[PDB]
């Protein structure tokens, strides 16, 4: 009986996604031989880019350029791993194929000096939206951060994060028009509760707090794969293996690949 391993690749076949969406090629088993996953990977792109691929964890692959995305770029991805030994002779399922484009240029700056996020739209202000991000004893790291997933309600569980409820940071909260940013749960969201705050003073336990009427722009304007970047803030820098931190490895290392350790 053989040992199989099906891939997931993303983003959605047709999507269109922002200029910071990496591609990503995720298995339901470990693999044991990260280079022949990486041989088995085709990516073409239009108009042509250098990308090169760094593992997350033991079952899931990005690849990404240098840069950001140039808007227009369509992309297509080959994971043509049937009949390829991915290690110790787990192979291949299937072959799983994505095409996408990259839609506008969407960069949201949230400056701790100002306490003010900054949506900017192929290089044009389009709008300014006062903020209260993580208090000091619970800040908003630094750095480049992929938008992901968005939810019209859902409640945010520190225990989904390592931290019980009952604690000092711990929380169960509601909200509304919730972009999520990073897989540590960063989240720019609604927070009628921190109005007063917001382009003051931090509040939050490390999410983006923003009016509910901004929030909801957020959430019809913003789409998967745009970039939040947080600078200023007195919190580390988002770790570039979180999920949505691929943009924090400096290209040298991200290019130098992590295929064998
Ligand atoms: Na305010």
């Amino acid at each position: 009986m053989a040992h199989l391993t099906m891939p997931y690749v993303m983003p959605g076949d047709g999507e269109v996604v922002g200029v910071g969406e990496p591609v990503a090629i995720r298995f339901d088993e470990n693999i044991a031989d990260r280079g022949a996953a990486e041989k088995a990977i085709k990516i073409t792109t239009n108009p042509p880019v250098e990308g090169a691929f760094y593992w997350l964890n033991n079952r899931e692959v990005r690849w990404r350029p240098e840069h950001f995305w140039k808007p227009g770029t369509a992309v297509d991805v080959a994971v043509n791993t049937y009949g390829v030994d991915l290690g110790e002779g787990m192979f291949g399922e299937d072959n799983v194929q994505t095409h996408f484009t990259i839609g506008d240029e969407v960069i949201a700056t949230a400056d701790d000096n100002t306490k003010i996020l900054t949506v900017r739209v192929n290089g044009e202000v389009v709008k300014s939206m006062p903020t209260s991000m993580g208090k000091d004893s619970t800040p908003t790291a630094n750095g480049i951060y992929i938008v992901g997933s968005r939810y019209k309600h859902i409640i945010m569980d520190s225990s989904t994060y390592g931290v019980p409820v009952n604690s000092p940071n711990g929380y169960r909260t509601d909200v509304d028009w919730a972009t999520q940013i990073s897989y540590s749960g960063v989240f720019v969201h609604s927070a009628p509760w921190s109005v007063g705050a917001q382009g003051h003073t931090n509040t939050s336990h490390g999410c983006l707090n923003v009016s509910p009427s901004n929030a909801q722009w957020f959430y019809d304007h913003v789409k998967r794969g745009d970039i939040v970047e947080v600078v200023n803030t007195v919190g580390g820098t988002l770790p570039g293996i979180d999920g949505l931190g691929d943009w924090n490895i400096p290209w040298d290392q991200w290019r130098a690949g992590n295929a064998k350790a």
